[PDB]
């Protein structure tokens, strides 16, 4: 499956793609304002994620750090990134269908649109100014808006017992972005697409 990653932000971002225990395609790459990077993800990929990283510095070997979404200090991500990270999430070819969503469960750093480039389903988007409107206690000094689990580490925010409800903090993310997961047990906003669909992830979609 092809995923065209486009940076419409006025600032540079370092795209990342991983399934948690391995990179997807090259795993990561710099995207200056306006640049597009197309990656290929193997059919059947389960639990894949794509996100943007901001304010990164990498040496010649591809090692360094980013203020948001850092994945073990590597340019080419092999693991998931450090919150806050707005997440484009997908599981492909799961019993004949593709499943996609956007999640704020791990916080929000950059606005995003995640849409199919093929027929059969609709896209999802979270492009509100969550960082600007972020509740004081969730603001990340390093940049972005942290999710409450990251900040407070409680069973309720992290849904560790599998029994949690919405919270004042999750409701904030849900208010700004109704179409993205605001907490673990949020009413699903996952979209079902035809198996083997192709997609486009656009950072800063409304610009």
């Amino acid at each position: 499956a092809t995923f065209e990653i486009v940076n419409r932000c006025s600032y540079t971002v370092w795209a990342a793609a991983s399934k948690g225990d391995a990179a997807l395609d090259a795993g990561g790459r710099q995207l200056n304002s306006g640049e597009s990077w197309t990656i290929n993800v193997e059919p059947g990929t389960n639990g894949g994620k794509i996100w943007a990283r901001t304010d990164c510095y990498f040496d010649d070997s591809g090692s360094g750090i980013c203020k948001t979404g850092d994945c073990g200090g590597l340019l080419r991500c092999k693991r998931f990134g450090r919150p806050p990270t707005t997440l484009a999430e997908f599981s492909l070819n799961q019993y004949g269908k593709d499943y996609i969503d956007i999640s704020n469960i791990k916080g929000f750093n950059v606005p995003m649109n995640f849409s199919p480039t093929t027929r059969g389903c609709r896209g999802v988007r979270c492009a509100a100014d969550i960082v600007g409107q972020c509740p004081a206690k969730l603001k990340a000094p390093g940049g972005g808006c942290n999710d409450a689990c990251t900040v407070f580490q409680t069973s309720e925010y992290c849904c560790t017992t599998g029994k949690c409800g919405p919270t004042e903090y999750s409701r904030f993310f849900k208010r700004l972005c109704p179409d993205a997961f605001s907490y673990v047990l949020d009413k699903p906003t996952t979209v079902t697409c035809p198996g083997s669909s192709n997609y486009r992830v656009t950072f800063c979609p409304t610009a």
